[PDB]
């Protein structure tokens, strides 16, 4: 087929995407949960990138690489500081625990404090 090499190429693409900003949100164009993560990050004033997989030129294989890499091929799938965190429920819980804020300040994603928590 080719899918071992293309999954590895999509993994390399996903790693680079996940490292292109201090916060990255692998997502899709319509999901209420993807909107929730965007709104959550926006409200805390985090700087973030989004990868709406449904519009991405290799979206399905990129999502397959996310599934292979994280064991969590669902969306949204969120990364901070180039490390996978979880998804919507994870970031909402960490925000309610006021644990997402320290992590975002440490990633310097939230411009509130450019010098880490």
């Amino acid at each position: 087929m080719a899918s071992k090499q293309e999954l590895d190429a999509a993994l390399k693409k996903a790693k680079e995407l996940a490292s292109s900003a201090p916060v990255v949100v692998f997502s899709k164009t319509y999901c209420g949960y993807c909107n929730r993560v965007k709104q959550l990050l926006t409200q805390v004033g985090a700087s973030y990138k989004v990868v709406e997989l449904d519009e991405l030129s290799d979206g399905s294989q990129l999502q397959s690489a996310l599934a292979h890499w994280t064991g969590r091929g669902t969306v949204p799938n969120v990364f901070i500081g180039g490390k996978q965190i979880g998804g919507c429920d994870t970031v909402v819980e960490k925000h309610q625990r006021n644990e997402l804020l320290p992590l975002l300040q440490d990633a310097a994603a939230t411009a509130k404090n450019p010098a880490q928590l």
